[PDB]
């Protein structure tokens, strides 16, 4: 699924990520522009064999089992399927415990690289929330 700005905004208002770990929902929908262009499906492999998932491109090196990444972990305790699901649950359950592992949102590169400090407000106007 594709989402659209102001959509995927009141998904995660409502899936309790605005303001979670103090981390407004700008941020969380500037990462989600980034990492996916806010499709549930995007996948993409990383160099070390570990491949990123859906929306928030969530790494099967920690969090979820692709069966196909050596020595990994599972941390989210789902598969790594799961987090392509129209559905954002998921994905937003994973993420909430990767912010909390110390770095903040800063586990997300695109996050840090594109979104930190920037006027991440601005990816929430005019939605109806
Ligand atoms: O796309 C980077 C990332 C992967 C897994 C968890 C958080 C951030
Ligand atoms: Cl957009
Ligand atoms: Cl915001
Ligand atoms: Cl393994
Ligand atoms: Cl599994
Ligand atoms: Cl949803
Ligand atoms: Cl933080
Ligand atoms: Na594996």
């Amino acid at each position: 699924k594709v989402f659209g700005r102001c959509e995927l905004a009141a998904a995660m208002k409502r899936h309790g990520l605005d303001n979670y770990r103090g981390y407004s929902l700008g941020n969380w929908v500037c990462a989600a522009k980034f990492e996916s262009n806010f499709n549930t499906q995007a996948t993409n492999r990383n160099t070390d064999g570990s491949t990123d998932y859906g929306i928030l491109q969530i790494n099967s090196r920690w969090w979820c089992n692709d069966g196909r990444t050596p020595g990994s972990r599972n941390l989210c305790n789902i598969p790594c399927s799961a987090l392509l699901s129209s559905d954002i649950t998921a994905s937003v359950n994973c993420a909430k415990k990767i912010v909390s592992d110390g770095n903040g949102m800063n586990a997300w590169v695109a996050w840090r690289n594109r979104c930190k400090g920037t006027d991440v407000q601005a990816w929430i106007r005019g939605c109806r929330l």
